[PDB]
């Protein structure tokens, strides 16, 4: 059953047969890396929920605050990136994840680590390195050598951790394929879906109004949900429906006035989907319910962080 | 006068005006790096002679046994490259060069060094990195990421040494141009000509018969000179004439039998050139003289190394 609980809401597992062999082990390990981000949003939360699934399946979890990778991906100076990392650690802990948190710079400048970067550089074609960064590399009119060092560094992190399982978004799949080719131990890769941003124009990100941050205030959640892309009857690419799929708890009741059908009890996401596609559920009522539900879902994260922020 | 003695037999100085300012300093420093090579040949010797010129001008000399660079340029395993480095050091010392010898791996895996590799990677375009390796990169049908790390590592070595002057062959000129753009202190670059191989097909190299090694035996020098490319009256691209230009001492007498003109006293390389172009000097006599002169020029290097090799 652990296999299906791990598989739930994933986009792919490379490969399922290898995962089942991993689940036979007495001790098993998984890791994920994040470039430190000033906002920790529902996209991050989706992946942390998967790490919690792995933890509940008996995995030891490592969270890599990949500040050296963010440095190579033009995220600023190294000292400021690590200060954002410190904050990210606090947010992940506030989410219920007990894990080991490691900074990429704590090990990623060691002599033996660096020597393996260069060894991997001897085996990785430029063509493969650049193709692996297509969905990852900060767009750039004059591409820099840092762009092809990045994927080898991410591969080397996997080698350093020695994990059975590497977790990430679907955009990581080419780097993970490189890791399965370059390293003696093939990591089992679990890929999570990429969440659509609130704007309805590509992935969720820190751009203004495009995200729900896990520590957003209730009025911010309502305002950003209210103006999100959400056409009537449209489910594909609809970020409000994706949030309902991946974060809400069912059954739930959608509160409606009497003229529009009154309260509506929804047994599951699939019933919610049926009602939205058939236009029995109006976008305005869908948004109100998703906002109020999200507020309740995220409240413990918010109040946990707020009590820390008072240093008390 | 030191300026002209340094300039003698160089291909270019970037720039001469900057060199003259360097010569005003009380203390001045120059370095050169070599990928360790199993044969140390006249091409190496030409560059060491230039380092000796700099030494006699009051420069402190650093010789970098660039084993980490050779590693990235597919020269084999790191341990075997450093054993060739050890031998190269002994040869350079046997040439009369008193200097400091440093292995690239002694400093080139330090945390602060590696961090500057990554900083430089952020500033170097892939296009510039690859173009700088055109004359340097081991030919490869599937170019590897190591190819673009190499030039940034060579630039970073220059930064680590802090030298006023960087010396190398003309093939290094693009990497040196990158160093002048990437580093806070602009190094003055002195480029030596590329010696034609004995085969007459490109640069001198370790391929069979294509080189005179400084520790070659007299019968090896005679045999390899005798079969070298050397068409009558042809000076351009003629490796025997280049050796006469760059290594022989003038005046010299060329021994000839009586039928062919008897002994011929040559006041300078320019007189030797006049006689060869006008076909007054036959290739056979030119080769005999260059071989016997080279034997005498290289003898001290040979006997110095041989006395070491007996461990006594």
């Amino acid at each position: 059953d652990e296999f299906e609980m791990i598989k739930r809401n994933t986009s792919e597992i490379i490969s399922e047969e290898e995962l089942r062999e991993v689940l036979k082990k007495d001790e098993k390990s998984a890791h994920i890396g994040f470039e430190p981000s000033g906002k920790i949003h529902l996209g991050h939360y989706l992946q942390i929920k998967k790490m919690i699934d792995l933890q509940n399946a008996g995995f030891d979890i490592i969270i890599s605050l990949a500040d050296l990778n963010a440095y190579l991906n033009q995220k600023g100076e190294l000292d400021e990136i690590r200060k954002i990392g410190d904050y990210n650690k606090k947010v992940f802990e506030a989410m219920g994840l007990k894990a080991k948190y490691v900074y990429g710079s704590e090990f990623g400048l060691d002599k033996d680590y660096t020597l393996n970067v260069y060894r991997l550089a001897l085996k990785t074609t430029l063509k493969r390195a650049r193709r692996s960064m297509e969905l990852i590399a900060r767009e750039d009119e004059n591409p820099k050598v840092a762009e092809v060092i990045y994927p080898i560094m991410q591969v080397n992190n996997s080698h350093y951790f020695g994990s059975d399982v590497a977790v990430g978004g679907m955009e990581q799949r080419k780097i993970h394929m490189l890791a399965r080719e370059l390293l003696p131990k093939k990591v089992v890769c679990i890929h999570n879906p990429v969440l659509t941003g609130l704007d309805g124009e590509g992935k969720m990100s820190s751009s203004k109004g495009n995200f729900i941050a896990v520590d957003d205030s209730p009025e911010e959640i309502r305002a950003k949900i209210k103006k999100a892309y959400c056409p009537a009857g449209v489910v594909e690419g609809n970020p409000i429906m994706e949030i309902a799929k991946y974060f809400l708890e069912y059954p739930l009741t959608i509160k409606r006035p009497e003229k529009f059908g009154g309260d509506l009890t929804v047994n599951s996401y699939e019933e919610l989907e049926s009602l939205f596609k058939n236009k029995e559920l109006h976008p305005m009522d869908l948004k109100n319910a998703v906002a109020e539900e999200l507020i309740k879902i995220l409240e413990p994260i918010r109040k946990r962080l707020l009590e820390h922020h008072h240093h008390h």
